[PDB]
């Protein structure tokens, strides 16, 4: 008895999903268990609960981003600079980890994808263009980003069996928080400009390691423990539903009270 | 979005600990987030009381304390300021030194308990109550505080357990003992100053240890533990509102050492 479309819709609504919401999804397709019609039915079920007036977004990134070329032998780097393809939002594949549904969402009609290669987001639904447009290359989790806009339209984050450590929105809280010190990274990336490949330097806060003695798992568990969000079962997966505005405010205060200057 | 609970009772915490697998006479190291458990009838001390009730007086309960105010950073200060720290900063006083800032409410509660014992190493300080509290905390060397002369080594040797109570597995102090034990291609060795009490007087000493602030290679503690649970390490169960985990110290240490050595070892 694999989970049916209807069964998942009702579990989404029991958790708190409602028509018209803008939401960002993090999922582990494995944790949900078998679904009748396969993993795409998870998305169809979710968009059914959201209705066409709602919006669904996921983090895609770019699996093949060649941001490591400086650590290669000079001779190999030269080959990358000539032969590695640029970020193409039409065909660039999503990061491997917890992303089967993101790759699925990229074949949906009317999908939008933001232009920042490393921080690329995909979205479908009413506010999909708004969320994804004019995504700055530098500080791609900052003020000119789909995360900033998700907070601004009072959207949500849904964890569908995905670990609390993987909440991309918390990088936006890192961006906002006034902290003693934040690590800056500067790395190369080929992109399309007027149809032609150009390599640029991208500047960003480091998102590979926390800027201080904390983890996102820590912050999220502290949030849930003080009453943040709702928790519930969806298929076989443990699910959480958070308000983006409230989570971001909580996380910024959390970081500023422990690591401010 | 989720309302607070009707307070958990002592009795219902004892039951939950027994259902998790806590048994009389065990020696336990506890990692807890008090808020994860939810409201408790009587406050956070009842968690400790219920756990010791599950363990009986024949059991032992240990937690990591450390020293929140350790002035181990004073070599990175300008000369004049460093001189002020050297003259004015208090020494580590086991009686009053406060535990590190996070997940330590219960460790701080443990320090007001009668018959509590505190190990002597300031940065790696452990607190314990119960039958083997003295044995576990005895003769904790100042150098290599997570090594052979540590409460963690003794916890493994007497085949104790580690109990997660809503704390991230990231924070299992025992994993620093695994780092000590593992033969790895690269290790960071640090020397830092610390004021202690010798014969009632403040004296500054230099402590030598492995760096425990950064990993010695490309890994994180969350990696190792998540890999440990994924392959069936320990038992799981609810305690109050918290998701709990119960590990055998010996098994987790062996796993984490093999984990490190297979990736970075000889
Ligand atoms: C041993 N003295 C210093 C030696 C020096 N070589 C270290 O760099 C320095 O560590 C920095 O401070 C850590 C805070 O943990 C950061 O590590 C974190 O960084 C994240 C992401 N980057 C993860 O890598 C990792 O999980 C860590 N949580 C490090 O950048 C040490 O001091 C600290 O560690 C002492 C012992 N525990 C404490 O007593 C001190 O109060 C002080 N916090
Ligand atoms: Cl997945
Ligand atoms: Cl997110
Ligand atoms: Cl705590």
């Amino acid at each position: 008895i694999p989970h049916t479309h209807a069964h998942l819709v009702d579990a989404f609504q029991a958790l708190g999903i409602r028509a018209g919401q803008a939401l960002m999804l993090h999922a582990s397709v494995k944790a949900v268990g078998a679904v009748m019609g396969g993993p795409n039915v998870i998305l169809q079920a979710l968009m059914d609960a959201l209705t066409p007036d709602g919006t669904l977004m996921m983090y895609a990134g770019w699996q093949d981003i060649p941001d490591f070329i400086d650590s290669l032998p000079d001779a190999l780097k030269a080959v990358y600079l000539e032969q590695h393809p640029p970020f193409d939002p039409a065909t660039a594949r999503a990061v491997r980890e917890n992303s089967v549904l993101a790759e699925f969402l990229r074949t949906w009609p009317c999908v939008h994808r933001s232009a920042n290669p490393e921080a690329s987001m995909v979205a479908v639904g009413r506010q999909a263009a708004l969320l994804t447009a004019n995504h700055a290359l530098d500080y791609g989790y900052g003020v000119e980003s789909p995360l900033a806009k998700l907070v601004a339209i009072e959207g949500y984050v849904l964890m569908l069996g995905a670990p609390l450590d993987t909440i991309t929105l918390l990088h936006h809280a890192e961006y906002l928080a006034k902290m003693r010190h934040k690590n800056v990274v500067r790395y190369p990336c080929p992109i399309l400009r007027d149809g032609r490949k150009v390599w640029v330097t991208v500047e960003d806060y480091d998102t590979g390691d926390p800027h201080d003695d904390y983890s996102f798992e820590q912050i999220a568990r502290d949030y849930v423990a003080q009453g943040g969000g709702t928790r519930g079962k969806v298929g076989d997966a443990d699910a959480y539903l958070f308000a983006a505005q409230d989570l971001t405010r909580f996380a910024v205060q959390w970081l500023e009270s422990r690591f401010g200057d």
